């Protein structure tokens, strides 16, 4: 029963999954003058070409856009990682207010959202098993803020109001994920986990530096889901971020 209000936020989930209080959690805050340029890292290789989008869900805490993973179509390589990764979903987290909604900050500034692309390992067969394993996925970040619109977001935007509430699904063929990424892929990398129950620490996080512009139209527009099911009380999906936790042993590479 765990969300993001008073009653059943971030500050509970330690209660249900006490690897809340872990060594590796995510998001954090990255600290741009104490991350280190690593000239060992490799440029990141993004490879969307034959992704294949299928659906969109309203899981009660954020949307889902799911993709085919069942062949190598949309991968993940290079960069910090070792192997291949798969693209299974992205979503989004984001604010009720354009200064709040990113889970990573970058100097303590906060960003209107963020885009999470998972992916996982190929190396461990499937995704329940790679959330097993401390280099199970790799999760591509990307801010958002607000400006000019995002062409390639208008086709999620566009199907929100079919997927109002929790439970909820549409057909999401067709879908580009090439379209929500800015111009550079330089990031910064470091060794976290999901940011969300059950906050296994599996994730080799990989942040883009570039923030991606939306409209405003296109984040209101976010803000008129709903967590809550069909018939039950509203409450407007926002503010579905987990804050910064705590860095501890760990150090936060920059690729350039
Ligand atoms: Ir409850
Ligand atoms: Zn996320």
């Amino acid at each position: 029963h765990w969300g993001y209000g008073k009653h059943n936020g971030p500050e509970h989930w330690h209660k249900d999954f006490p690897i809340a209080k872990g060594e590796r959690q995510s998001p954090v805050d990255i600290d741009t003058h104490t991350a280190k340029y690593d000239p060992s890292l490799k440029p990141l290789s993004v490879s969307y070409d034959q992704a294949t989008s299928l659906r969109i869900l309203n899981n009660g805490h954020a949307f889902n856009v799911e993709f085919d993973d069942s062949q190598d179509k949309a991968v993940l390589k290079g960069g910090p990682l070792d192997g291949t990764y798969r693209l299974i979903q992205f979503h989004f987290h984001w604010g009720s207010l354009d200064g709040q909604g990113s889970e990573h900050t970058v100097d303590k500034k906060k960003y209107a959202a963020e885009l999470h692309l998972v992916h996982w390992n190929t190396k461990y067969g499937d995704f329940g098993k790679a959330v097993q394993q401390p280099d199970g996925l790799a999760v591509l970040g990307i801010f958002l803020k607000v400006g000019s619109a995002k062409p390639g977001l208008q086709k999620v935007v566009d199907v929100l109001d079919s997927i109002k509430t929790k439970g909820k699904s549409a057909d999401f063929t067709n879908f580009d994920p090439r379209g929500l990424l800015p111009e550079s892929l330089d990031y910064w990398t470091y060794p976290g986990s999901l940011t969300t129950p059950p906050l296994l620490e599996c994730v080799t996080w990989i942040v883009l530096k570039e923030p991606i512009s939306v409209s405003s139209e296109q984040v209101l527009k976010f803000r008129k889901l709903n967590f809550n099911g069909e018939g039950e009380p509203e409450e407007l999906m926002v503010d579905n971020w987990r804050p910064a936790q705590p860095l501890k042993n760990r150090q936060i590479k920059a690729s350039f």
